[PDB]
DNA sequence: GAGCCCGTAATACAACAGATTTTTTCTCTTAGTTTTAAATTTTTATATTTCGTCGA
DNA sequence: GAGCCCGTAATACAACAAAATCCAACAAATA
DNA sequence: TCGACGAAATATAAAAATTTAAAACTAAGAGAAA
DNA sequence: TATTTGTTG
DNA sequence: GGTGTTGTATTACGGGCTC
DNA sequence: GGTGTTGTATTACGGGCTC
């Protein structure tokens, strides 16, 4: 039961064969790109086809007519004669040294994204799927606010659990919103600690459901509050609360390394340490960055003025134009550096409209659903609105999986073919 | 240089790194409880609505 | 080219990516 | 085809006196999701 | 001799 | 509307000397 | 004695044409 034992006088090497035949030519529908491929081969010279008792072939391999093109890769991909539904050069591996082929790498690549196992099953690096595209830098001092926690420490006397930060976007500001991992009265400990400076315009944070939270997403509805609302197992776009309790991680366990179970006490410390020490990608200290008042003053820095902002008193508006001028091109800076720094890979996906999307068991199932060499078999979705260029909302077919927004880091848009 | 086709063929990039239950609120869904007010009678004069009928 | 000192100063590279239970099973420690 | 009347339906304020929902109010039970 | 308790894929 | 982001050793580029 | 390692899209380099 072998394949090749039968006669094709229609395909597209027909006009290649009659090179040395020159006796029929029934050409088919769309055909005329035999009679270019002939003309090309006929101002140059590179005949090495073999035509030797209706086995035409290459130099060494078996070139297959166009008629059973997916028969024969379905044949050394599928496991009819064991493939396996491995990569491209597996295949070629398989392919390439009995057959031929013209252009065999892309008929093969696009067999990859042809057949749906493979769309299903493999990943191939399914982080990097767009561009960087950060948050919007700034406004005025105070008006984008970082929001999210670490969930659980090791517990002090039973009156403190966790640690939630409040940082914002423009000059980074630690905070020590010291909670117990909490009940509605979020919004009383949160309005303490930011209503010290005053309302922001939108929060950056996470789907969590302290701040999911139907009833405090109403509060900011009414009060004039915009929520980002980072999507489900997505917690790059918090960001700088992130990078802060990365370098709060350092600092608490600086100051807590043989004081566990007392760091509530430190915790001022940690944020007003964290404030007076300058970054990098703004080079000044976050009290610089605010109103310039490093109270502790150790020594004066470089460039040697004033330096005293107390005596200043109505003055202050050009010195807090200055520092928003600089430190917003220094953000431009940061913003810049960051996407050459990163998106030296990170191939973009343009789609917003009318497509048959997937997600690969990530956002779509439980978080707390183990991941296991179960099956990755995830139906074919789809979108409906693009919601920003970075993500794509779907129609979940489920009871409601409580969120519909995806961001492209799980998406791997899947392809069909007639 | 300058590009193009196509055919091979190298090429850095990332997955294998014990996996699962909890922890703390929240938010639909769906079955059980509780307090309370309401379906047909007398009735009494008042008035207006809407049928219902009758008359020349 | 050719290298060196030194003084700044950019520069990719990785960490924040929820936390903490055991599962199964080796061998030490008493009583 | 305009006039002429009869008559149930309501409120009404009590005392009452058996059945019927019936919608707030709890309380599992799943499903999220840092 | 059963119930523990260190560490490790 | 809504989607990364800085801390850190490490390393690259100008004044001043030998040319 | 004892300590990474390949699958995979993706992309870079020679024959043959225009020069």
């Amino acid at each position: 039961s072998y394949y090749k034992s039968d006669p094709l006088c229609s395909a597209v090497l027909i006009h290649m064969k009659e090179l040395t035949q020159h006796n029929v030519t029934p050409e088919d529908m769309s055909a005329f790109r035999s009679y270019q491929k002939k003309l090309e081969l006929s101002e140059t010279f590179r005949k090495n086809y073999s035509l030797e008792d209706e086995m035409i072939y290459y130099q060494d391999r078996l070139v297959v007519p166009i008629k059973q093109q997916n028969a024969v890769m379905r044949l050394y991909h599928d496991h009819t004669l064991f493939g396996g539904h491995f990569g491209v050069t597996v295949t070629l591996a398989k392919i390439s040294p009995i057959y031929y082929w013209p252009k065999l790498q892309h008929s093969i690549i696009q067999y990859i994204r042809t057949c749906v196992q493979c769309q299903l099953i493999k990943s191939h690096r399914p982080r990097l799927h767009g561009l960087l595209q950060p948050l919007p830098i700034a406004e005025g001092r105070w008006l984008d606010i970082s929001m999210d926690f670490v969930t659980g420490l090791p517990p002090t006397s039973n009156n403190l659990n966790m640690i939630l930060v409040v940082v914002d976007r423009f000059s980074k500001r630690a905070h020590f919103i010291a909670t117990r991992k909490a009940t509605q009265l979020i919004d009383l400990l949160f309005r303490y600690i930011f209503s010290y400076h005053g309302f922001p315009r939108t929060i950056t944070s996470d789907r969590d459901v302290r701040m999911t939270a139907d009833k405090y997403q109403e509060l900011t509805k009414r009060l004039g509050i915009k929520s980002t609302m980072s999507s489900a197992n997505h917690p790059q776009t918090d960001g700088q609360s992130e990078r802060t309790i990365q370098t709060l991680n350092r600092l608490l366990r600086a100051y807590a390394s043989t004081n566990i179970q007392n760091w509530h006490v430190y915790l001022p410390q940690i944020e007003f340490v964290y404030n007076s020490t300058p970054t990098r990608t703004l080079g000044k200290s976050p009290f610089e960055i605010d109103l310039g008042y490093l109270p502790n003053t150790p020594a004066i820095k470089s460039d040697d003025e004033v330096n005293a902002r107390s005596f200043t008193a109505v003055e202050l508006a050009k010195h807090l134009k200055a520092l928003t001028i600089q430190t917003k091109e220094q953000l431009e800076h940061a913003q810049i550096e960051m996407e050459t720094n990163n998106n030296q890979r990170r191939k973009p996906l343009l789609l917003n409209i009318g497509d048959h999307v997937l997600v690969h068991r990530d956002a779509y199932f439980k978080k707390g659903a183990y991941m296991k060499v179960q099956q990755i078999y995830v139906g074919p979705f789809r979108v409906v609105k693009k919601i920003n260029d970075n993500a794509y909302e779907l129609d979940l077919n489920s009871h409601k999986k409580k969120h519909r927004v995806i961001n492209v880091q799980f998406l791997k848009k899947f392809v069909y073919r007639p």
